[PDB]
DNA sequence: CCCAAGCG
DNA sequence: CGCTTGGG
């Protein structure tokens, strides 16, 4: 059961797993706690994606779209409108 | 210049 | 953890 994390970009640092595209402050953001091969130094670091991205991904990031979003960690802490997307994009 | 939030 | 850099 891997486990998973939503929230807004705390910046626009981070870069998108799956597109390798940067994310932009404040954009709606879903992570995967995983070990980096690089730096396994680090133990379970977040690896983000944009939504869709992430979507594309669900099976090879373990996403069970039995549970759905009530498994993203911090999901219902976001704006309803944001909330409701989600629920949309979701498997 | 400064430095800890942010990320990896 | 250590580095880069947003945000002073
Ligand atoms: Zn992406």
């Amino acid at each position: 059961l891997g486990d998973f994390a939503a929230e807004y970009a705390k910046s626009n640092r981070s870069t998108c797993k799956g597109c390798m595209e940067k994310i932009e402050k404040g954009q709606v953001r879903l992570s995967k706690k995983m070990v980096d091969p690089e730096k396994p130094q680090l133990g379970m670091i977040d690896r983000w994606y944009h939504p869709g991205c992430f979507v594309k991904n669900r099976e090879e990031l373990g996403f069970r779209p039995e549970y759905s979003a009530s498994q993203l960690k911090g999901f219902s802490l976001l704006a309803t409108e944001d909330k409701e997307a989600l629920k949309k994009q979701l498997p």
